[PDB]
């Protein structure tokens, strides 16, 4: 059965609720982004209306084989009427195609669902500035003060310089980047760009990337591994065993691997700076774990919520334990008392 935080009161709408069969009363199913916990249950046999961004729609069609007739793509930053209710989709600053959804209820209530997001001060000058929000359905992935990490810009600087230095010292070095879903493409794109290379990958991943409306993508990626010195591999394969095995396959083209594992937060954050991060090393192979997040830090989240001043907050992540729920409500109350709403 569909949980309460996936239902929108006073509508026939659900959000990211595809793994429960047919939901009684649902006239339209919203999908915020193309990540598997969120699309879980969609397939080519689905026969209800799906509302989403253009990019999420390209991926539903080509990767999941959902039929064209049930795909309703909406432009961003645009007031749209769906089943007689006004809605707006806004960029979530998560992965490609990810959105937040504003719902204007027929009774005058205004709801924001964030989907997954990385809060940013630029959201404070979207269409959110222009009216009040009564309920906030919030991505609470990192809702605790210990969850710190650098900006995406700083992480990317670190990766580019690490790669450029290593390959300038040893032109026979190969760079490998891990991936298991969409998101974080800037990591491998920025490294490839500084090395004057395209990114090589499997046919299945090249297909996924072609769905994303990235400018000049055909100049940036390829299925021809041999021509490229940046390779993507499934994240599971980013270990000494996997990478050794991969180095064999390149046929004496390369004598060293430098690899990057993008993670969310890791406890190495609580002591060490991005400047100071070191790899794990075995022989001619080095693996760097880098903290490239596409979710809000605690500080980013707190700033967004204090600016929005919602009357009620409904969390959508970490909801399964009494201790998590209780911890989150405490931070909400401090935030509210500090800012005066
Ligand atoms: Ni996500």
């Amino acid at each position: 059965t569909c949980p309460f935080y996936k239902k929108i009161p006073g509508t026939g709408f659900t959000v990211d609720a595809f793994q429960y069969g047919v939901v009684e009363g649902c006239t339209a199913y919203f999908l915020t982004h193309f990540h598997s916990d969120h699309y879980a249950g969609l397939s080519k046999h689905f026969t209800f209306p799906v509302y989403c961004s253009e990019i999420t729609g390209n991926l539903l069609k080509n990767k999941l084989h959902v039929q064209e007739q049930y795909i309703h793509p909406l432009p961003l930053d645009t007031e749209c009427i769906v089943n007689g209710v006004k809605v707006v989709l806004l960029d979530a600053n998560h992965c490609p195609g990810a959105v937040m959804i504003l719902f204007y209820l027929p009774n005058g209530t205004v709801i924001l669902h964030t989907g997954d997001f990385r809060a940013d001060p630029s959201m404070e000058r979207s269409l959110l500035a222009d009216q009040k929000v009564h309920m906030l359905y919030l991505d609470t992935t990192y809702c605790s003060p210990e969850y710190t990490f650098p900006s995406q810009q700083e992480v990317i600087r670190f990766a580019i310089n690490t790669a450029f230095e290593a390959v300038t010292l040893n032109p026979h070095a190969l760079v490998v980047c891990g991936t298991y879903s969409i998101g974080k493409e800037k990591v491998f794109l920025a490294i490839a760009d500084v090395l004057g290379s395209k990114v090589g990958m499997s046919q299945e991943k090249y297909k996924t990337l072609q769905c994303l409306n990235i400018p000049e993508i055909n100049s940036l990626i390829t299925t021809d591994m041999c021509s490229s010195l940046v390779h993507l591999l499934p994240m599971m394969q980013i270990n000494f065993k996997g990478l050794q095995s991969h180095l064999k396959k390149c046929g004496g083209k390369y004598n060293q691997i430098l690899a990057f594992r993008p993670t969310g937060w890791t406890h190495s954050n609580k002591f060490t700076r991005i400047a100071d991060v070191i790899p794990q090393t075995k022989g001619n192979i080095s693996i760097y774990g880098i903290p490239y997040s596409e979710h809000s830090s605690y500080l980013e989240m707190k700033r967004f919520v204090q600016w929005l001043k919602p009357q009620k907050i409904i969390p959508t992540v970490n909801v399964g334990t009494w201790k998590s729920r209780s911890t989150m409500e405490k931070y909400f109350r401090e935030w509210k008392l500090e800012a005066g709403y």
